[PDB]
DNA sequence: ATCGGCCGCGCA
DNA sequence: TTGCGCGAAGCCGA
């Protein structure tokens, strides 16, 4: 393994016991540098490797759509791990509290977790640290260049981070060895229970049936390898030319799998790299999954206030400030956006794309989040409604890519200042009629007319 | 250091 | 549509 992928969190005396992988972000058995590290420590010490996943009450902030998708990654994940003789364990509480009992109860010798830059991970890791005595390592298994190696500061834009990332790519772009089975030796209720809890929160139509359409993405590692091979085979060619057209389904549709870590961006990079197609389609796509996926981690990692106004750049702050008294063409309430009740049929279309499938089209997500800022009473409230719907309804929500994507839209983070306007100040504008030069907007509204 | 280099619109 | 040149606009890093 490339050692630079490892951070030592807590130093102590290596217990005699097993290596416990605390599985958080990267819920996969293959192409996992974290579990590949745990097994190596279990191997040298001739102790086993084991997985422990912590199911927290944060699922009740989202909905059936995400929770189902995730606890079927997990059922399949466990069949896979047992097949390698690595048993997995599923605790049901506060990680800081619960993971600390596990290591102590089970005489864990060494504890490993994967890397995530979101605030709450830090709260737990710091609680685990103060309650264990065995060593404690962290591994970046979600990025190609470990987040703290690509850059040590917040990067102002993609084109300041782009040299830094490619500087280090030949070293960190590499094949994955093979997860070696152990030598040394309930998820059904958990879902049935979680679901009954979330059942009065489903989005229904006027009729009783749910809004969500569960057949657009199958969850799992197996599914995610076919979404990836499908993209490489059918859409990667057309990607640069049609990535921006909401009527063509020419995206990878990989974001829900990456979010849960059911597939590794590094594998995807490897396979796109090796694959022949339009060299511009490969360049266009590699920038999305290398430069934009990883500066988004860079973002939350250096900006603890990443989901708030205070992390916008200074120019963006001043400008939105001076336009807090400008009169707004419309003001909608959370619940009115929520049910696509604006005058803008394009907006409502895209909101209807969000509610029924769980994945709104890449381009339409920009447009969507800017009209929230233009038609709400203040930036804080627009940031609030946009996080809220993003995380409530996007399969790929509750994710750095989310906070970094909203802050681009509403705040100009990783963007630049544009022609000053009312309400939106110097923040990049996007117009209806600009969409109309770009794609048959009429076809996209026809698609989603379930506003009942 | 001193400057290059990161959507909407008019038009053919 | 479809590409091009332009506009308005602040800031990083050679
Ligand atoms: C308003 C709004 C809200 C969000 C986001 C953007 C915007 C404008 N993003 C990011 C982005 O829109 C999203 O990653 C893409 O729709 C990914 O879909 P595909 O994988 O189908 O795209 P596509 O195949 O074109 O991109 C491939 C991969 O590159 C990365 N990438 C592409 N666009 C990116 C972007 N704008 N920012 C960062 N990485 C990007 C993603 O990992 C994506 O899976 C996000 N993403 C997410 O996973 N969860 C979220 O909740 C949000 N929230």
């Amino acid at each position: 393994m490339n050692p630079k992928r490892i951070r030592a969190l807590k130093s102590g005396k290596q217990g005699d016991g097993p290596v416990v992988y605390w599985m958080s972000r990267d819920q996969r058995a293959e192409d996992n540098w974290a579990l590949l590290f745990s097994r190596a420590i279990a191997k040298e010490a001739n102790v086993p490797v084991v997985v422990v996943f912590c199911l927290t009450d944060e699922f009740l902030e989202a909905g059936i759509r995400q929770y189902e998708f995730m606890l079927k990654g997990l059922q399949e994940l466990e069949v896979s791990l047992s097949r390698k003789k690595i048993p997995s364990f599923f605790l049901r509480g506060d990680p800081g509290e619960k993971i600390s009992r596990f290591v102590k109860d089970y005489n864990a010798g060494t504890l490993v977790t994967d890397f995530s830059p979101l605030r709450i991970k830090n709260q737990w890791i710091e609680k685990v640290i103060s309650g264990i005595s065995i060593p404690f390592f962290e591994v970046d298994a979600h990025n190609v260049v470990p987040c703290w190696e690509a850059s040590q500061k917040h990067e102002y834009a993609a084109h300041t981070f782009r040299p830094k990332l490619y500087a280090l790519l030949p070293e960190f772009l590499e094949e994955f060895p093979e997860l070696e089975p152990n030598s040394v030796t309930t998820l059904s209720d958990v879902l049935e229970t979680g679901v009954k809890a979330l059942l009065p929160e489903r989005a229904l139509l006027k009729n009783k049936d749910p809004l969500f359409e569960p057949w657009h993405f199958e969850p799992g590692e197996k599914a995610a390898k076919k979404v990836m091979e499908s993209f490489i085979a059918d859409r990667l060619d057309s990607y640069g030319a049609l990535r921006n057209d909401p009527t063509k389904n020419m995206l990878s549709n990989l974001s829900p799998y990456l979010h849960f870590g059911q597939i590794s961006s590094q594998r995807v990079v490897l396979e796109v790299e090796k694959a022949e197609s339009n060299p511009g389609s490969k360049k266009a796509f590699l920038d999305e999954i290398l430069i934009w996926k990883e500066i988004s981690d860079n973002f939350c990692y250096y900006n603890p206030g990443y989901d708030g106004f205070e992390s916008f750049p200074s120019w963006a702050k001043e400008s939105l400030n001076a336009h807090r008294n400008d009169v707004r063409s419309h003001i909608y309430t959370l619940e009115e956006f929520e049910a696509g009740k604006t005058h803008d049929p394009l907006w409502n279309a895209s909101q209807m794309e969000l509610l029924s499938t769980g994945k709104m089209h890449g381009y339409m997500r920009m447009y969507w989040a800017k009209k929230i800022l233009e038609w709400s009473e203040s930036p804080e409230k627009a940031l609030e409604i946009a996080i809220c719907l993003n995380d409530r309804y996007e399969l790929d929500g509750r994710d750095p890519n989310g906070y970094a994507g909203i802050a681009w839209s509403i705040g100009g983070v990783h963007d630049r200042a544009w022609g000053e306007r009312e309400v939106t100040g110097k923040i990049r504008y996007m117009s209806y009629e600009g969409c109309k030069r770009k794609f048959d907007v009429k076809l996209y509204i026809e698609k989603y007319s379930a506003l009942d």
